[PDB]
């Protein structure tokens, strides 16, 4: 996989960021992550939501540096976000919020999981410390 430069435009969530990407804006999805949805209709926000919002915002938005890296499979939802995994200065945001015990990792998604591994073992190490949502 390849690490590409980008820009913060905007946080939207915990699992949503717009970024401008090969000079044009663009919104991304984090990759392999499940999120307590924090954007949704009829719903009153989700428990621990507003923290994986804010951890995710905190963490891009004091960044130096920004990279994207795509995985191998489709690289765009149906709503036509790109699906990534997202650095700030080196650190990958879909892990530390796994790590950090704030999403859980979803499903492998059109043979996307390069990072899957690394992943479930962030989350077992935060189910074993029962951060946030294993408390």
């Amino acid at each position: 996989l390849h690490k590409e430069p980008a820009t913060l435009i905007k946080a939207i969530d915990g699992d949503t960021v717009k970024l401008m990407y090969k000079g044009q804006p663009m919104v991304f999805r984090l990759l392999l992550v499940d999120i307590p949805e924090t954007k949704h209709p009829k719903k009153g926000v989700e428990k621990y939501g507003p923290e994986a919002s804010a951890f995710t915002k905190k963490m891009v938005e004091n960044a130096k540096k920004i990279e994207v890296e795509f995985d191998k499979g489709q690289r765009t939802d149906k709503y036509g976000r790109g699906l990534a995994y997202i650095y700030a200065d080196g650190k990958m945001v879909n892990e530390a919020l796994v790590r950090q015990g704030l999403a859980k990792v979803a499903y492998v998604y059109k043979g996307n999981n390069t990072h899957e591994q690394l992943l479930r073992k962030a989350e077992a190490q935060a189910k074993k410390e029962k951060l946030n949502i294993w408390s």
